[PDB]
């Protein structure tokens, strides 16, 4: 599309701060790097196996009773340490996420939070047991460590209330809320979660829960987002899903993980955030470890087109996306986070797609903040400010720099 259409697309960096602790300063630096490279958003997983975000008030009402704030905080901390007791820290505070959002906003960077369920919720499962909610776990080939039992009302009522509170905090602070839903019970079904749901006639109950979280998002003025996995599994539609969800599409799946195609979901009216698995990097991952190692991720930022949805060949298949997301995962969270690796990956994606990414506007904001005299000198500042172009992409840094230089002189 046009110059305007390209720059209006979302350019997103995702950070798995669910499995692994990131300090507020580490995340601010990511925001900084995103702002310079011309991204529009930071996607931040806060619940993803671990749950590394606590609000000031964590009081929950569900199941006819209340769970007091201190007990919820204690339970969640215990759940999170039980998944991984990160030496670097456990959870971000309300004050810290509030500051990250404000800080990002000052650099025209949005934040997109993710709180995962009913899969990738190890911490919430143990937390619920510490609060007296027995057997919240899905149980298939074994008792799952990651996933909630969809028939357990007590657990479901609790989790929904908890996600409601988080959504309450983000309401009016962010546009988007990602409720996840990927890889249901992968640990207990050898990554055949959806097949197991259908087998047990529980997929309809998955949709009921997915639709609930979508509705919850919308009634709090948040645009819902979820991963594509659970939606219209195997291109079948006898179970219906909320059409308003923004789909974070990462893959059509693997042998016998028979996900809906992007073609099929588009046909149902869905819009996509292009979250191609091609751009995945797992901290510390090398060729010998499996998929999603650094060298290949870096290669793919050039090799896979910006608009190419996974399992499709662009432009032969050309489906509406709202933008694209590159993803940093923490599967082994004891692995050392090396900022420079993430920065190289981010830079490569921006460099290969200069039409989509903004120019770096940081020097401009620094020169503007220096403003507080004759009519001649004030006239000089008048025109130099008028000459500023806020619409420049990454191809036009030199051009922006000249405009800033002229402002400095004035
Ligand atoms: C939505 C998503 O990307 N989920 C997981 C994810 N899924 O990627 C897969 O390839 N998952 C998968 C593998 C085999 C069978 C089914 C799904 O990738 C990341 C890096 O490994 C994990 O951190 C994520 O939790
Ligand atoms: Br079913
Ligand atoms: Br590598
Ligand atoms: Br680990």
């Amino acid at each position: 599309g046009s110059h305007m259409e390209k720059l209006a697309k979302n350019k997103v960096i995702s950070i798995d701060a669910g499995r692994k602790y990131f300090t507020l300063n580490q995340l601010k630096r990511i925001v900084d790097k995103a702002s310079e490279l011309g991204y529009s958003d930071v996607h931040l997983l806060l619940g993803n196996d671990g749950l590394r975000f606590l609000l000031d008030d964590m009081t929950i009402t569900a199941n006819g009773k209340t769970y007091a704030s201190d007990d919820v905080k204690k339970a969640i901390i215990e759940g999170t340490k039980a998944y991984y007791d990160d030496p670097n820290g456990t959870a971000l505070t309300q004050a810290e996420v509030t500051e990250l959002i404000e800080y990002a906003k000052s650099k025209d960077i949005g934040l997109i939070p993710a709180i995962n369920s009913p899969g990738h919720m190890d911490a919430m499962l143990v937390a619920m047991e510490k609060l007296g909610i027995k057997n919240p776990q899905a149980h298939f080939d074994k008792v799952s460590k990651t996933t909630m039992d969809l028939k357990n009302e007590e657990a479901m009522n609790f989790v929904k209330a908890l996600i409601g509170k988080y959504m309450d905090f983000f309401a009016g602070k962010t546009k988007i809320f990602n409720f996840g839903t990927d890889e249901y019970a992968n640990d207990a079904t050898s990554a055949q979660g959806w097949y197991y749901l259908k087998w047990y006639q529980l997929y309809g109950k998955f949709a009921e829960y997915a639709n609930t979280l979508a509705a919850m998002a919308k009634e709090r003025g948040l645009q819902p987002m979820a991963f594509n996995d659970g939606f219209y599994y195997e291109d079948k539609d006898d179970v219906q899903f909320d059409k308003d969800v923004l789909i974070s599409y990462w893959s059509k799946g693997w042998w016998g993980y028979n996900l809906a195609s992007p073609q099929y979901l588009a046909s149902k009216g869905y819009k996509f955030l292009n979250t191609n698995g091609d751009w995945y990097y797992i901290l510390g991952q090398k060729p010998e470890d499996g998929w999603y190692f650094l060298k290949k991720a870096i290669e793919n930022t050039g090799k896979t087109p910006f608009n190419q949805l996974a399992s499709t060949k662009y432009p032969e298949v050309d489906l509406p996306t709202v933008g694209s997301m590159l993803s940093i995962w923490a599967d082994r969270p004891s692995a050392e986070y090396k900022e420079e690796e993430i920065f190289e990956l981010m830079t490569a994606f921006a460099d290969h797609n200069k039409d989509y990414f903004r120019a770096n506007y940081n020097a401009l904001r620094e020169e503007l903040a220096k403003i507080p005299y004759s009519k001649e000198s004030l006239e000089a500042l008048d025109a130099a400010k008028t000459a500023l172009n806020y619409n420049l992409n990454r191809n036009k840094q030199a051009e922006l720099d000249t405009l800033v230089a002229n402002l400095k002189a004035a």
